[PDB]
RNA sequence: AGGAGGACACAAACGGCGCGCG
């Protein structure tokens, strides 16, 4: 249960891939990779282009 | 003779590593 809500709290986090540990909840909530900045403060729109 | 009867709808995703540019 620990590793799934918080993974990296724990002694050593898991993995299944070359030591790419496994991202948790609340890993998936913060971060700059995260919820906050990477959907809602900033998202990708429509009718643009560059 | 007479008479009688007789299927609609439906268009490609997510995480690393590297490089590069502003």
């Amino acid at each position: 249960v620990d590793a799934l809500l918080d993974n990296g709290r724990r002694g050593r986090a898991i993995t299944g891939s070359n030591k790419r540990p496994l991202k948790s909840l609340a890993d998936m909530i913060k971060g700059k990779q995260g919820r906050f900045r990477q959907n809602l403060l900033g998202k990708r729109v429509d009718y643009s282009g560059r």
